[PDB]
Formats: C-alpha cells, structure tokens, sequence
C-alpha cells in the first residue's frame, strides 16, 4: 500500500509514535518518506552484505526481523520479515519502536541523518490535523 501523507501521519499518531523515545511525529514522517516513499511493500536487497530492507521503514533483516537467508542475523523484533510487508503497519510500527529503544535512537537509519537531521521537518505534517 502507498500511503498518502496525511493519512499516514494520522495513523502513526494513533499508534503512539508522536514523541516516542523523544522522536516527534514529523521525524517519523520524514523517515518513511525517504526510506520507502510511504510504500509498505518496498524491499531492498543489499548485495554487499546479503541482507534485505523491508517495508515502510526499510527495517534490516540482519538485526530486526527474520527472513532466513541473511547470514549471522538476529531477530530482535521477533517477527518474520513478511510481517513488515503488510498493508496494516501495526507490526512495522512495533518493530520501529524496538529499533529506537537502542542507544542510537532515530540515528540508526542513515537516511534520517542525511535527509532529516537538523532540517525543518514541519512540512511533513503540515495540514494533516495531528
Ligand atoms: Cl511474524
Ligand atoms: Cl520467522
Ligand atoms: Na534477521
């Protein structure tokens, strides 16, 4: 499913992402935008280390979910990576919450540092009623 901006913003708020571990809703929106373009079925194979990024938040199979083909991988979210390809993003949000519970926080995603960190991210939630 390809979410529309405000539709996603309202959904994330209801799932309790606003201010989770100090991360504002607009930062989560900026992250989803640059990671998948708000697309839940997005997958990206990384030929370099044989891991794959799954879903709206492009969560990596080496640490967070299990796809069985990634070498030396763990499954911290204790989910099948298939769970992160659903239209319903409940499981993806629960795993994202797990990711930021680690010391790096939102910085775990390099794309966040490149396209969101230290920028005016207000535009991602403007007019959405959140
Ligand atoms: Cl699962
Ligand atoms: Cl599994
Ligand atoms: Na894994």
């Amino acid at each position: 499913k390809v979410f529309e901006r405000c539709e996603l913003a309202r959904t994330l708020k209801r799932l309790g992402m606003d201010g989770y571990r100090g991360i504002s809703l607009a930062n989560w929106m900026c992250l989803a935008k640059w990671e998948s373009g708000y697309n839940t079925r997005a997958t990206n194979f990384n030929a370099g280390d044989r891991s794959t990024d799954y879903g709206i938040f492009q969560i990596n199979s080496r640490y967070w979910c299990n796809d069985g083909k990634t070498p030396g991988a763990v499954n911290a979210c204790h989910l099948s990576c298939s769970a992160l390809l659903q239209d319903n993003i409940a499981d993806a949000v629960a795993c994202a919450k797990r990711v930021v519970r680690d010391p790096q926080g939102i910085r775990a995603w390099v794309a966040w540092r490149n396209r969101c960190q230290n920028r005016d991210v207000r535009q991602y939630v403007q007019g959405c009623g959140v």
